[PDB]
């Protein structure tokens, strides 16, 4: 019994070792839609990460051998879903291992934008000794506001109660009983956007949610208030906060994710004095770039038996 | 009844406020040790930051007038104790309100270290997009010792286990009930060193602190650690620690306290890539600087009655 699996994105040599004691393991990496059409009917699974579109055409051009996708990661976005399944293919993800160190990564991004850790060292750098210049705020105490209760965002409040502060969330599809039991009162989203001194964005990109924080939003907010996107960019209307950081509605901003990865090369958030930008660094720390292998690993090869 | 107290350095005017409503209040910042020496016969009461000294020979040429002297801020390294008491003079102190915007940036120190966002910030906004080389590390489980356990050890071991790491202290004068009512073992000075994925350091600086951190301390050491120092620079062997991260026993160091601030120019520490750097910002938030201000205002008028 030789299942076989191709990799289509680079993979942790954990879980690569994993699969290759259960499966046969090609790993053709970043193949044109047309190479990957031609393997996928000889595949009873394909893993892929982020880059791979499994559209609707390579359900439909493996001729029903593909059994199960797995993708490596949060999100799925990129797998046509409604074919999967149609095609009576299961698709299996990677969540809880990026989920932990991606909050690891918001709460990274709040605290360092919070202090200046990054204009401060590159201030001090580049040989200026410019200590007035970089005082920051405190935490403890301040609402921080949390934009859609997932794992990360909830992930994210266990860690941000830690640090001393009053965390709230809005997010309509949320139990009232797991938010109280880590303490965190649920609220409407115009108390959120308005009583809030830090806010973060852990919120799919939607129709519903494309350039949400545009320029109603930054208006109802409270002034001084600080924001860190760690889900998808766009989500906020990019030349909107460049606007409201320009007057201080929005006192500095912590981006991770943008509208486009890479961003333009003139692109004015990326290249402004209050913001700390990350080029998607989100689920970028080792630990967990070994624990995803591991586990769509551990997925497919249980969803394969 | 008219009260006259010596305002050496800048004082958030919270607390000049305060003080001029229980005295006369002389505020001539920055003056040369001959000045002070004159005025100083004049003022029931001084209050310092930082940079004043307040040698022997201030307490001498008072003749008796000054009753206390303010330390505005945390430690009192500054200030005479030993002849302050022996000319009967008070000292007092504003540990309180700099104390947590301390362990709040060593905390904010550590995690943009663990997470690059101080050199993927200057890499982005340098049109590099290079989301390779900054993969960062985890936190969760991993072990933060605190040399020293002050309030400010112990006030960040809170925000760590917060964070959810395994923080152990060693700090010989430190209550084993205190430290396990907070969930923090006290451990030998070699468990401190060889068991630790992370060190910070609050240690003040004795002859038996100074140049502690080795060749002989970094061998001990896990490799891999990451160094966070708040607390007073020269504990470390800058030369070593440069010469550790050149050769990977340290991983990487966020330093905000230096041994001569501002640094030399050319000063391998603050210019090298695994270094995060900031110029002594420990206390600077604004909450614990108008906190400060009104804190030894408090404290020199009670003293003062």
């Amino acid at each position: 019994g030789k299942p076989t699996v191709l990799v289509a994105e680079k993979l942790g040599a954990a879980g690569l070792a994993l699969l290759r004691e259960f499966a046969n393991v090609d790993c053709s990496y970043g193949l044109s839609p047309e190479d990957l059409r031609a393997k996928i009917s000889l595949c009873d699974a394909l893993i892929v990460r982020s880059g791979t579109k499994v559209g609707r055409d390579v359900f439909e051009a493996s001729g029903g051998r593909l059994r199960v996708v797995g993708r490596a990661g949060v999100g799925i976005d990129n797998v046509d879903l409604a074919a999967a399944t149609e095609h009576g293919c299961l698709v299996v993800n990677a969540p809880t291992a990026n989920t932990v160190a991606a909050a690891e990564h918001g709460i990274a991004l709040l605290t360092a934008m919070a202090r200046n850790i990054a204009q401060a060292d590159a201030s001090l750098k580049a040989g200026k000794w410019q200590r007035n210049k970089y005082v920051g705020v405190s935490l403890v105490g301040k609402t921080l506001a949390i934009l859609g209760f997932g794992k990360v965002g909830s992930e994210v409040a266990r860690r941000a109660k830690g640090l001393g502060m009053h965390v709230i969330a809005h997010d309509p599809y949320a139990s009232a009983d797991r938010a109280r039991a880590i303490g965190v009162e649920l609220v409407s989203m115009e108390e959120a956007m308005t009583t809030a001194d830090f806010i973060l964005l852990h919120m799919p990109l939607t129709p519903a949610t494309d350039k949400m924080l545009n320029d109603e939003a930054f208006a109802k907010m409270k002034k001084g208030v600080r924001i860190i996107n760690v889900a998808r960019g766009g989500v906020i209307d990019e030349e909107a906060l460049v606007r409201a950081l320009d007057s201080g509605v929005v006192a500095q901003a912590a981006l991770d994710v943008f509208t486009k990865e890479p961003p333009a090369a003139d692109n004015k958030l990326v290249l402004h004095g209050n913001v700390t930008v990350t080029p998607h660094l989100g689920a970028s720390t080792v630990e967990a770039q070994e624990g995803v292998a591991i586990e769509i690993a551990e997925a497919v090869i249980g969803a394969l038996k």
